[PDB]
């Protein structure tokens, strides 16, 4: 049980680390962007 | 190894608390900037 919990928490730690690096890379150069007209295409492909 | 695993679990608890608080601080840092932060904060979950 303890080793299963250890695997789960280390995976969660890796997820938190990647989230933190993404988040503190967010703040620099986010001013404008393009439209999401093709984003819904990915959503409908996922739906089908 | 039980003592080692209990120490590891306590360290994981402290680490996750610290990670949560610093992530909350980082998120609260940005309040006036662009709203595309949540766009990619959902995109990450999209690929996941």
């Amino acid at each position: 049980l303890e080793e299963a919990l250890e695997a789960k928490e280390e995976l969660e730690r890796t997820n938190k680390m990647l989230k933190a690096e993404m988040e503190d890379l967010v703040s620099s150069k986010d001013d404008v962007g393009k439209n999401v007209h093709e984003l819904e295409k990915s959503k409908r492909t996922l739906e089908q």
